[PDB]
C-alpha cells in the first residue's frame, strides 16, 4: 500500500497574432496560441513509482500549475493512488461553493486524477481499463478531424489521402453546404461525414444549415449553438433528424445532466484533457443509461491525456469512434514511449500497466517545472 | 499468468431460523406440502426455512471466489439460469471484465424481456464471485477496485421490530438503543393500533434523539399512503419506504409531491434501468439497493446514479449467508452517498461485524470473507 | 369442480437450418447448442423447443397450455412445479384471471413481475383458460366477451434465404399463396435495410405491405435515419427500433417519422404498455400471447383500446398452442388489424396438433373451439419430456 | 477619450488547518485561508488616471492574477473605459468556447471590470451608479452576516449588540431550530432573521429543518442545496412558504435562467466580487424582469468590490437589502480612502467619482505586486 510522496507540474512548449504568440480566430472569437503547449504533472509514490498526468496548457498554463502547487497538491500528498475517485471528489469539495467547478479548477483535477490513475495502474499491475469495470475493445475507431488547408479543392484532396490510409470516417470545422457536397462526391457514399459547427450560431441558423447538409448524409452535427443555449440545442434536436454532438467544453457529469434532461444530444464528446478519467467514466456511464453515444474529443496535446482517454474508451460501452487530430498525433509521437499507436482509422488501446504510455527520457528533458 | 475463469457452480444453503420481519406468524399460515406458506398481511409466499444461492467460481490457478442471490423460492431455477446458460458464457473470461462480462449476460437474454426477477438474481450472484476474484487477484478491497474506500464503518439502522403489542414493540426497539442503536425502522402492517400510536409510544420511548422511519410495504393508494404520512410527520418520521406498489409511478411521484418527509424505494429493483423511471419523476429521495437482487455492477450504477441526482443511498438488508452483505459493505464503503445501512457469522471467516449502531467493513482482500471449511460442507450441489 | 393435477413438459424438435438462417462467421453454437447472434447479441438455440402446460380438473377435464423453453426451460418448470402448482391445485378454472392475480401478488414485492415468472404463468393461465371453454362447452373467445372476428389477416415474417433476391423470391412465392403483408428481419439485411426495402417494393407491387423488424440495437438517431431511409419504398410499420429501456428514444423516434412504431413483444404485463403510451411513444403494440397469457394479454388489449393503438400480436417458435390462444384472444379484441404469420414454423408443426387452426391465403382460420380448439397430437405427447 | 494603458495586479495579505495555512471546515467541505487575502487591479489611462478592481484572492491567487498579466491585459490595454461592458464581452468571448466560463477565470474579468468602470467614472466625474441608469437610493439597508460565537448564548448577546445599534435584519449560519428560537426570543418579534444553509443538504432535509424555523419567522433560507441541485432546489422553493435565497457563487447571468425557469428563488444573492459590475448589472436587470428580489453578498475584502456593488446597488430597482460582513468590514476601513460607510443597518452609497473609494496610501504600500 504504497501512497503519494511528491507532486510536480510542468509545461511542454513545442513549435509549429499578437506579441505573446496569441491569436483569436474570428468565427468563434476564441484566442489561440501560435504553438502547442500543455501542462504536465508528474506524481511519485513513497516506493518510487511514477504517475503522469496531463491537462490543457494553451493560455495561462501557470494558473492551472498554481492551482496544484498552491492548494491541490497538499491534500494529495499522503493519499493512496487507488482512492483516485474519492480524492478527485474531495479535492473537487474544497472549492465547489465558491462557484470554481470548471475551468481552470477542474483542468487542474484533471492532470491529477489522471496520474492518480496511472500510479493505480502501475500500481496493481494492471492497464487502467481493467480497474475501470473491464476491458471491451482492443482497438477504437478513429475519424480525422478538421482539414486544414487553404481551398476546398486542397481539402478533399487531404480527405482522400487519409481514405486512402484506411480512413472512412471525417469531420469538417464549416467556419457550408457546397463544402460538404465536394466531400461526399470525393469520398464517396460509404463513408460517414461530421460537420463541427463551433458553436456561433442561433437554433434558427443552425437548423437551416443543418438541414442543407443533410441530402448528402450527414453523420453528425457537433456544437451548433453556444453551451449556454440549452434552449436553441433542444430545438435543434427536435428539428432535425441528424444526431447532434455536444460535451467538448464540459467538466463534470453534472454539466451533461441539464442536456439530456431536455433531450438535446444524440452523442457526447468528452474531452478527457479537460475532465479527468473519474469525471470521463462518470460522463460516460451517464449516457449509458441514457442511450447516448460517446465519442471522445481529440486535441492538442503531448499524448497523456489521450492516452488516459484510450484507457477509459476501451471501458466504456457506448463508445462509438474517437477523435483523431492528425497534425497533432503525428508530430508528437517521438515524444512518448509505450504501444499507442492509430493506423487504418484505428486507434490502438496500450497495454502496458496504467496508462501504458510514458513521456520519453527526452520529452522530460524538455520540461519546465513550475 | 493471466488467470481466467475455469469453473462455475452453484449450491443451495439452508440459514439458521430467525424471527421473521412480520412476527410471529398467526393461523391460517400453514406452509403447504411443498414448505411454502403465505402471509394474509402481504399476500406473499415465504418458505419454511430461509434459503440462498451460492456461487462458487474458480480460475484456472485455483483461486476461488464467492457469490450469493436470494434463494427463497424455487432457488432451483436461479440455478438451472446459470448452469444452462451463463456458466458457459463466463468461463474463459478475466475477473477483471467483471462489469462488461455482466453487460455482456444481462444482453444475452434482454430483449425477450428477461430483465430482472430471476434473471438478475443469476447475475448478481456471478458478478459479486467476479468481483471477489478481481479483489483477490489484485490483493485489494473491492471498494480498492470501485473508486476508493471512503469509510470503514457503516451506520447501521434496526428493521426487526416484531412483538404482540406496541409496549413490547417499544420495549424491544429499546433493548436495541441501549445497543448501540440510534436509527430505526417498523413496520406497519405490524402496526396495529395505527401507524399514529406507533409512532408516538416509539418516540416518547426513545427520545427526540433516535431517528425512525417507515417501511409503509407497497399496499397503498397515493393518496392512503399521503394520509398516514400526515398523520405520521408530527412525530418526527425519518422516511416513508415503499408507500405504494412498484408499478405505480405516479402514485410514487405524488406521494413524494404531498409531504415534506423523505421517500425511500429500490429493494426490490434489479438494475438501473428500473430507477431512471422513478427519478425523472423525482418521486424518491432514498435508494435502498438490495445486493443480493443486483450484484456489485448494478448497485454501483444506481450508487452513481444517486450521487448525480442527489439521491441518498441506504441499502435494503435480507437474509443470508453474508456473502451479498460483505459485497454491499464493499460498495458501500466506495459510494460518497451511503448515508446508512440496513442491519437485521458462524459461517463465513473474514472480520465482518454489525456492533454499536455500526458495520465493520472487512479488511482482506476480495469481498474480506470466505464460507468456513464447515460452512462448505453445508452446500447442497445442483 | 376444481384443478386437481398440473405437469409441465418441454417439446424439442430439431431444425434443418437454425431460427433466422444461418451463422455468420463468429456465430458457432456452443457445447449446449448455443449460438449468439452479432446484431442484437442475443442468445439462440440451434434447436426449436418450448415449454408445456397439461392441466386436469377432479371431473377429467384437461386443459392444455405453453410457453417459452428457448432458454433453460427448466428454470420455468421449476417455478411452475416447485411454487405455482400447488397454489393452483383446488381453484376453479373459472377462475382464471383472479388466479393469474393471486399468482401474480405471490412474489410482486421481491420484484419478480416478469421474464420467466411470468412466463409461468402464462401457461398456466392459457391452460386455465382451456380448461373454462371446455367446461362451458365454448370457445374462449365467448368468455372474453365475444368473437368479432372468425378469419385474422395474418402477414408474412421472416425470409430465410442468403441473398437479397433470393429473399425477394420468397417474398413473391408466399405472395401467389394469396398474402399481401410481410415482414423482414433487419439482422437480415446484408446490403442493408434501405436496399432491402428497394428489392421488395421492386419484386412484390406499389400495393403490398411491407414492413421491417429492427431488432432494439439502435439510438433514436441511429433509428430514425434507417426509417428515413426505407420511406420513399413505402414503410407499413417500424418494430423494436430502440432498445426497450429507451423509452425518451422511441417516444422520439415516434415523433420524428410519419411510420407506425410498434413494439410490445418482449413486456409481460399492461403495466410495461403504460409508459410507452403515457409518452405517445407507439402506434402499434405487438403482444406475444407465450409470454404474457391470455389475462394479460386481454388487459394490453383492452388497454390499447381504450387508447385507441393498433394491436398486431407477435407469433413466434412454438408448438401451437399458445399461438391459438393469441388468435382465441385476438379473435375476442375489436382493435386486431393483423397478427404475424411465421411460415417457416406453422408449416412443419401441423403435425404436431389437433383441431381446425389453419392460416391460408392470407389469412388465420380461428379455431372453431371449445377452449383453445387446439391441443397437442397423440404423436407430439409421445415425444413430450416431463420435468 | 483617454485609454486604457497599464495594468498591473496585486495581493494584498492581511493576518486575522495545514502548513500554507489552509484549512477546511466540515459541514461544506470546503477549505479556508486563516488569513485575508484579496487580489487587486491598478488600470492607468494613458493621461494617467487611475481605475482599481478588486477579486477573490482567498485560495491561489497567482492563478488569477496571472490569467490577468498573461492573456487579459493585451486584449484590455489600448481600450476605452466608457466600453467597459462591451470589453468584458470580448475578453469573455476568448475562452467561453473551452469551459472558461466561471471560477477563476469570471473573478479575473471582474476585477478587471470593476476597474473599467471605476475609470469611467472619475472619467466623466461621475459615481458609477450615474453611468448604469441612474442613483435610486442614498443608503441601502444592511443585515448583520454571521455571529462567529462559541455558543448560541455567545451569539444571541452579538445579536442584541448590533441591535442596540440600529440593526433590525440578521443571518445565521446554521452549520438547528432552536438556535432560531433564541434569536428570535433574544430579539423581539419585529427583527428579520435569515438562516444561511450552506449548500450540504437534500432537499427531503432542507424542507424539514426550514419548516422548523418557520414558526419563528423565516425571512429567507440561503442556499438549501448544492448547486448543481437544480431540482432539489425547484423543490424546496415549492414546498415553503419561506423565500428561498441564492446566487452568491454564480458567475454569469447564464447561471441564473435556469434557476428562475424553474421558479426556484425569490432572492438573488450575487456577489460582486465574483461577477464585476458588467454581469451583475445583468443578474439584476433579469431579476427585475421576473420579480425577484435581490440581496447582494458581501465578503471578506479590502472593501473595493464592496465600494463597486453598492453603486450597483444605487442602481437596481429590486435591491432589498444588503449583507453587511461585521468582522470583515470593521477592521479594513484603515485601507480606504472615501465615504464609504456603514452603522444604524445602512450602508452610504459613496458619491466621489468613479467607485468613489480608493485605498490609502499606506495599503499601497502593503500590495505584492505579481
Amino acid at each position: 500500500s504504497d501512497r503519494v510522496k511528491k507532486i510536480e507540474s510542468f509545461t511542454l512548449t513545442l513549435p509549429r497574432p499578437n506579441g505573446r504568440g496569441y491569436l483569436v480566430r474570428k468565427a468563434n472569437r476564441t484566442v489561440y496560441p501560435t504553438f502547442d503547449r500543455s501542462v504536465l504533472v508528474r506524481i511519485e509514490t513513497e516506493n518510487g513509482a511514477v504517475g503522469w498526468g496531463e491537462t490543457y496548457g494553451l493560455v495561462a498554463p501557470r494558473a492551472t500549475m498554481e492551482i496544484i502547487d498552491d492548494l491541490l497538491a497538499d491534500f494529495t500528498i499522503g493519499r493512496d493512488p487507488f482512492d483516485a475517485a474519492a480524492i478527485h471528489d474531495d479535492l473537487y469539495d474544497l472549492m465547489r461553493v465558491r462557484g470554481y467547478t470548471g475551468g481552470f479548477y477542474v483542468d487542474a483535477l484533471a492532470a491529477i486524477d489522471i496520474a492518480l490513475w496511472d500510479l493505480a495502474g502501475k500500481l496493481a499491475g494492471l492497464p487502467v481499463c481493467k480497474l475501470l469495470g473491464g476491458q471491451r475493445r482492443d482497438r477504437i475507431a478513429a475519424y480525422i478531424s478538421g482539414l486544414p488547408e487553404d481551398t476546398r479543392a486542397k481539402r478533399a484532396e487531404l480527405a482522400a489521402a487519409w481514405q486512402a490510409k484506411g480512413f472512412s470516417s471525417f469531420k469538417f470545422a464549416s467556419p457550408v453546404a457546397k463544402e460538404m457536397e465536394i466531400l461526399r462526391e470525393r469520398l464517396g457514399p460509404a463513408v460517414r461525414i461530421a460537420c463541427d459547427m463551433h458553436w456561433a450560431h442561433t437554433a434558427s441558423e443552425a437548423v437551416a444549415l443543418i438541414k442543407a447538409m443533410e441530402p448528402h448524409g450527414l453523420w453528425f452535427a457537433e456544437a451548433p449553438v453556444r453551451t449556454e443555449d440549452i434552449d436553441g440545442l433542444a430545438r435543434v434536436a427536435a428539428s432535425v433528424s441528424t444526431a447532434i454532438a455536444v460535451g467538448e467544453e464540459w467538466r463534470t457529469v453534472h454539466d451533461m445532466v441539464p442536456r439530456v434532461a431536455r433531450r438535446a444530444l444524440a452523442i457526447v464528446q468528452p474531452e478527457m484533457g479537460h475532465k479527468g478519467i473519474t469525471q470521463f467514466m462518470r460522463i460516460g456511464a451517464y449516457a449509458h443509461v441514457h442511450h447516448i453515444k460517446v465519442i471522445p474529443h481529440a486535441t492538442i496535446g503531448a499524448g497523456i491525456f489521450l492516452a488516459a482517454s484510450l484507457q477509459a474508451s476501451a471501458a466504456l460501452a457506448n463508445v462509438d469512434c474517437h477523435e483523431f487530430q492528425h497534425s497533432i498525433f503525428e508530430p508528437n509521437r517521438r515524444l512518448l514511449v509505450g504501444d499507442m499507436d492509430c493506423l487504418n482509422g484505428e486507434y490502438v488501446v496500450p497495454t502496458g500497466p496504467g496508462l501504458g504510455v510514458e513521456p520519453s527520457k527526452e520529452a522530460q528533458g524538455l520540461l519546465k517545472k513550475h
